[PDB]
């Protein structure tokens, strides 16, 4: 295992957003070219593992701890959002629950402060929401997937999301109900595993639904905000109520947040 590699993610120009999008009320669209230096991105989503070798070094409790409680999924225990008290990134359905049968699986109920103490400890950063879909698309054009425009390539399962009817019956189609191990499933073309689906991914962006069409360079989002965006949808996503899982789509949340279905990847400016 190497679960803290990164990729080298190479300098470009990419569109991001989209002229076609499909959930209009988070600012898909519009489209617009923005100029990104080359950087790293971690390769896996911060695994259980990883997230206690920092939580060993450091001490540190997250928010959840300190709250009491975090949002988890009813069909794991909206309407199906319940907040349980003892369910924390140790604990992800609450507190007889535990983590020791997924070491490998990404680290959940992490809030994006839980998140920038995590990846600053590494050596690391966030990434910017820029970064994280140019990094998403791996090196393709204008597609709704990191590997194309079919869901399913060859019939195969290309990342974790839900089969069923949501949320009564995840079938389990793809190999995993819940959360699947961080190196599951096949990389995108810049050798990243799970950028769409299985946990949701904070990034560094203020959330704003009013973006210019202007050309950028390293755009870092607005200078203020109240939310942050998260990126890339979950295992509970489905066509019929969320298409998040598209490397366009976008949603926020307070940075004290955390949940069930949540966590993050780490990036660096060179290698840490
Ligand atoms: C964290 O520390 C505990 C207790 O010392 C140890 O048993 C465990 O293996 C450590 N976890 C990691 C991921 O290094
Ligand atoms: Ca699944
Ligand atoms: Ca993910």
């Amino acid at each position: 295992l190497a679960h803290s590699k990164m990729v080298p993610i190479p300098a470009g120009v990419f569109t991001m957003g989209t002229d076609d999008p499909q959930i209009k009320q988070d600012g898909e669209a519009p489209a617009r070219r923005v100029t990104i230096d080359a950087f790293y991105m971690d390769a896996y989503e911060v695994s259980n593992t990883e997230f206690e070798k920092f939580v060993n070094s450091t001490g540190y409790l997250t928010e959840a701890e300190k709250f009491g409680d975090s949002f988890v999924f009813e069909g794991m225990l909206a309407p199906w959002w319940l907040p349980v008290k003892g369910a924390n990134w140790r604990h992800p359905e609450g507190p007889d629950s535990t983590i020791l049968h997924r070491p490998d699986h990404p680290v959940l109920h992490v809030s994006w402060n839980d998140a920038v103490a995590y990846c600053t400890w590494a050596g690391k950063r966030l990434p910017t929401e820029a970064e994280w879909e140019y990094s998403c698309r791996g090196g393709l054009h204008n597609r709704l997937f990191p590997w194309g425009n079919k869901l399913q390539p060859k019939g195969q399962h290309y990342a974790n999301i839900w089969q069923g009817e949501f949320p009564v019956t995840n079938t389990g189609e793809d190999g995993f109900q819940g959360t699947a191990p961080v190196d599951a499933f096949p990389p995108n073309g810049y050798g990243l595993y799970n950028i769409v689906g299985n946990a949701w991914e904070w990034t560094s962006d203020w959330w704003t639904v009013h973006h210019s069409v202007e050309e950028t360079l390293n755009p870092k989002g607005p200078p203020s905000g109240k939310d942050r965006v998260k990126k890339g949808g979950s295992y509970m996503c489905h066509r019929s109520y969320c298409y998040r899982y598209r490397c366009a789509a976008r949603s926020q949340n307070t940075p004290d947040s955390s949940a069930s279905n949540l966590g993050f990847r780490c990036a660096a400016d060179r290698l840490p």
